[PDB]
């Protein structure tokens, strides 16, 4: 149980009397008062102890990244990795080290839906024998600027307009574009945004990146140059931006709930942790400077090597005290990995810190349950708000004869001691500037958007076209064409069409052909469809619930989730027509004898809104998911005017269908369904 | 110019250089380093100042109510009326009183969509020269429980779960069912959360209440008690449900946007500020307890006095400093008004000047610009976190010879003091009870849905059939059944269906006919329709642009916000039907040509989603909204199966489609569109 060190902090209230804060029994439903119908009295400590702690419940959110969720597990390393790094979370095959990890949005306030569109957080610590060790990542692998003193410019341009506080969770305004577009080093992140990073089936269909270059580090001091990936087990899928708008209304939670009930139904995630190992020397010999997050390496250069798996298998008891509290930080390191000059890991590592000030208002945070190394907490830091330990050691100093030289200092040699890289040097003048290596903002973009399939590169021309018509300044909007057109003519062009301008010519500097692996979603199909989620079509009304029901046990067979919709909760009946959209399922089967609610009297019923059923087929299928009816209900897909020779759309008898419909499943998205320019 | 005091602290960075927080010149784009690929450098002040103040951007969210949006505006008085009230800012004829108003949801974080389902606030500051004055209403008059301990219950109970924190800003859930059913009180609320004002149109279509019996007190101490109502002079609207769904993905941001629209365009909306006045020995004289806030006072009982009108008509420059920083209270009283022994409205009086500790993290939130009062203040208060003033009076303490007696003692009869209503008095034993006066939980809820439309109480049992088919405890929903039968065997039959249990015996204790008036949204056409918006579906190829473009300008004459809406952004047209959708607008007329984007080519293209055209007149059509097409367009409504004679369906040459549509707009909501139970039955 990756929670076990947490039970000791569990409080269990069943078959118990309530209680103040301070102790002592208590009823708490009535405020007392003087006189029957009398004002109450200030005297009534009960009433308010009991509203000041509700009045007092909320903390800041997080200033990024306010929107998420987050569960327990096991990382398991797969070997001994003293060769490469002194960090003993890796040190040996099969060790296990507790993890948590929180997935999230970034711009979106708490509340905000989770399939908006944007960068999503992959964010995991490893509760480590040597400490807290934190991956602080996204589902990207590069951001958007260059030098951490650009974020607050970045973010504030990207969250809400400050004036009104418009939009929530988007990149679709004015001066989000402004930004994009005058500083060109966030072409290359909103490229990945504007893919199908942005709109993510789950957390689980997520690839995780530490974006930075970092160092492995040995216990003689030789360092590796490293990129974190986790590569996810689930296989990648996304889904397409007008399904994800009217989920987001239809269940904002999508996301969070997907983790939590794929972990309660025993179906935990897991994901590789891989990582890219290149010599210092290789710093600058790839066409670009590996300390420049907005750049990626490519596979070709350096192939990913698989460390070890994560699990996630443990939902958390109360999400405020665990997942809402967690506090990452990337300057959680450990012996055997140190940073790089990259200078916007530079300044997270003040920034994270920082932060928690803010957000848990008292330097004691890391005293929290969920914040707790499990290795041991030595040292003089004594006092501050809510301090939870007594100290024992009265000479809270160093260097010192009376506490006879404890706690003791370690380094490289003595006490398994962090250590910065050995070889690490600086040269040359103190500088408020950048590298001129770090000058091309464009050709990566081109590199990512070659990868694509031939859809998948107009799913990222309709969402810049989708997002830039939201932009009301004229100039804003040939400022973004220009840029654009760096990157690739054709994308310019594309892109122009919607907004009603005039494309500039071709600009060749950047231009180039080349593909890299692993960065396209849609290129390969799932692994696994555990867990996917059918919706079956039926009604109360003649024997389709009863075939629906066995249409479900055989699918439920495939690890498949089934929901057997209805015009009210009969036997068998999983939810209503009311409750019920498309948005809730991977895949769309009409059960036979459910067609009579497609037309005729059976669809006007007043239990759900007009259309209902015909809606849910209707979306599912311009969606791209896999579309089924059995038997007679063949006449719903007719009524819908689709047919059943099409990719992704069966019909026939139940044997036949589940058939189909589980290999749909495996393709997930039916991308012939989807228009390309030309 | 209701903002002209804020205008003081108003920060201009045009034209200027780029300064640190304690002044001098910067630059602040690259971090300083140890080299040109070097490290960054501790002593970097410019990095650690910029990227501090970034870190510590946020507050804490409203406990409820952190969903919200606000304006600055003007609160007119229409008369005299210190024959009632000693309170100053209703002291005359045409005395005018800057106010802040913030609009919100109850249960959804910062974020959440607008068109959730739930209560809203409406929250009015009056700054009055007597000191400010807060009514923190919400848009339905009856609150869930009558007891202010219980809040943390209520709140608890209907919030997210507290293991998963799902789900966001609703009350679709087994927790909130439980506790509505287990504490019947909740009730009356519930059925008005269920009705249309769950799912408002906008802030501007809101009627507001302050809920409690509050008292006015004359300069003599004689006192009225009182219901504070706001009267939309935009009238009542609202959304369907399944319309809300879809337009909280589409633009979460939906009221707080209409609401800033409004106003930038010289559509200021206003309110009248009305009372119900009761003599104090009436306060159990109609059928229930005035301190009982889970009951309104019916308005054939006691009819409204308009007192004012209040309108909104200045947006904040910065919302975070204003709208997020203000701080209601409903202990902000002035003389003149005083508090009843209503024991939610007492809890309050404690609740909200304690939690300003937390969102503000200081004692000293009234000295932000937006919370202060224009009235002066004096007084021995001296300290504490952020403290802004600098005072000059050394004797910080009362009684005292060295200071001369100032700041001076002020009460009735002294320096226009606030006083407690003269009269009252406390008697009996202190107890931990209600009073049984508050025992009737289920008469109200069954006068509320009988006093609705028969397609508004339709829409009450399909919110309640929705909600409660979310709850997965068996046991719950048949607890809901229960208690829904105590208020009507009709409405219980009819939910029981969709949660597929067994129609209930009658337990009519409770049960009656009576009706009233005032409660009903659909009831009412709207008295403009200023405002409203038009989206005009055209296209690019051909000649129907051009049409659009005269469509638009005639419908802009009678006060509409049109969108022309088209494949791209060609010359005239707004909005591209990839960014679109029906939830956007009131209205929807297809401009003659663009029948060719609903079938055949037209409709199949790489710049939207498939069947876009087609889903957004489906969509306008099946909400309930005017729909329309000019000359050849009616080829459109055709594809979607509708007839061009139907009620709200207008079809013909421009001329006729826009007089149908502006006639539309005032209905609103065309009613005939919706099933009512039974209507299926052979
Ligand atoms: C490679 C670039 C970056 C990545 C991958 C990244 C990732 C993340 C993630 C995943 C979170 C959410 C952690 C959680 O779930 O609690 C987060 C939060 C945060 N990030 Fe970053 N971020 C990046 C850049 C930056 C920069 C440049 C800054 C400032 C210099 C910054 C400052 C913050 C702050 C202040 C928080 C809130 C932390 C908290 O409240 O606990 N980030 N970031
Ligand atoms: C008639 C019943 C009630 C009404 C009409 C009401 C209305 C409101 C409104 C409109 C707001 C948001 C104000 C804004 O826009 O900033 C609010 C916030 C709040 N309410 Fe109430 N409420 C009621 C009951 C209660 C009760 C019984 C309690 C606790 C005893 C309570 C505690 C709070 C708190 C702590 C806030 C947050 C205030 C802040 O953070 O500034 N409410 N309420």
């Amino acid at each position: 149980d990756a929670r076990q060190r947490l039970k000791e902090v569990e409080v269990d209230d069943n078959g118990q009397f309530m209680t103040t804060d301070f102790g002592g029994n208590i009823e708490e439903q009535f405020s007392l008062k003087a006189g029957g119908r009398g004002s109450t009295l200030l005297e009534d400590f009960i009433f308010r102890q009991k509203l000041q702690h509700f009045d007092h419940e909320r903390i800041p959110e997080r200033v990024v990244h306010a929107r998420g969720a987050g569960a327990h597990g096991i990382f398991t390393s797969y070997g001994d990795w003293s060769n490469i790094t002194a960090a003993s979370f890796l040190g040996a095959k099969d060790k296990q080290t507790p993890v948590f990890v929180r997935f999230s949005t970034v711009a979106g306030s708490r509340g905000s839906a989770d399939t908006a569109r944007d960068v999503h957080g992959f964010a995991t610590r490893f509760y480590t024998d040597e400490g807290n060790f934190d991956i602080v990542g996204n589902n990207i692998p590069v951001f958007f600027i260059q030098d951490a003193i650009r974020f607050p410019d970045l973010i504030h341009s990207v969250k809400p307009s400050p004036d009104n506080e418009v939009p929530q969770a988007a990149t679709a305004h004015d001066s989000a574009w402004d930004f994009f577009s005058s500083q060109p080093s966030a072409l290359h992140t909103l490229f990945w945004a504007m893919s199908g990073n942005g709109i993510p089936r789950s957390y689980r269909h997520m690839d995780g990146f530490g974006i930075h270059t970092f160092r492995l580090v040995t216990e003689d001091g030789k360092s590796k140059l490293v990129k974190w990936h986790w590569k996810t087990k689930q296989g990648k899928a996304a889904l397409v931006w007008e399904e994800a708008q009217v989920l987001a209304g239809k269940n904002a939670d999508f996301h969070r709930q997907d983790l939590w009930d794929a972990i309660e139904s025993g179906n935990a995630p897991s994901w590789e942790l891989a990582v890219q190992l290149i010599d210092e020397d290789k710093a600058q010999a790839y066409g670009f400077d590996l300390l420049d997050p907005t750049k990626f390496l490519p596979e070709e250069f350096a192939p990913l090597q698989v460390l070890g798996e994560m699990t996630l298998n443990r939902n958390p008891m109360n999400y405020f005290a665990e997942t809402e509290q967690i506090s990452f930080q990337p300057g959680h390191i450990v012996r055997g990995v140190d940073f790089t000059e990259d200078p916007l890991l530079q300044g997270r590592l003040y920034s994270y810190l920082d932060t928690q000030l803010n957000r848990h208002r008292g330097p004691n945070f890391e005293q929290l349950p969920i914040n707790r190394p499990v290795s041991g907490v030595h040292n003089n830091h004594r006092d501050g708000q809510g301090q939870a330990w007594i100290h024992k050691n009265i000479h809270h100093y160093s260097p010192s004869y009376l506490n006879k030289g404890y706690p003791a200092q370690a380094n490289q040699t003595v006490g398994r001691g962090f250590f910065t890289t050995p070889g690490r040097t600086a040269s040359g003048v103190l500088n408020r500037e950048l590298s001129a290596t770090f000058d091309d903002h464009y050709t990566q973009p081109r590199l990512f958007f070659n990868s694509l399939t031939p859809v998948e590169q107009q799913f990222v021309i309709n969402a810049i076209r989708f997002e830039a018509s939201h932009v009301t300044n004229e100039q804003v909007k040939k400022n973004v064409l220009e840029q654009l057109n760096k990157i690739s003519n054709d994308v310019a062009k594309r892109v122009a069409v919607a907004l009603g301008l005039e494309a500039p010519q071709p600009d060749p500097t950047y231009y180039h052909n080349n593909v890299t692996r692993g960065v396209s979603i849609f290129n390969e199909s799932l692994p696994t469809i555990a867990t996917l989620r059918v919706g079956v079509l039926s009604t109360t009304k003649g024997g389709s619930l009863d075939k629906a029901k066995a249409l479900k046990e055989q699918l439920e067979k495939d690890g498949l989730k089934v929901t057997v919709i209805a015009e009210y909760l009969a036997s068998g009946v999983d939810q209503t027509y009311s409750a019920a959209d498309a948005t809730a399922f991977d895949a769309v089967v009409v059960a036979e004898g459910a067609e009579r609610v497609f037309s005729g009297k059976g669809a006007m019923s007043p239990l759900f809104p007009a259309g209902r059923p015909s809606q849910i087929l209707t979306d599912g299928y311009r969606w791209g998911k896999p579309v089924a009816a059995v038997g007679s209900a063949k006449k719903a897909l007719q009524s819908i005017g689709v047919e059943e020779k099409e990719a992704g759309v069966y019909a026939g008898a139940q044997d036949e269908v589940i058939k189909g419909v589980e290999e749909g499943l495996k393709v997930f998205k039916f991308l012939e369904r989807f228009a390309v320019d030309g």
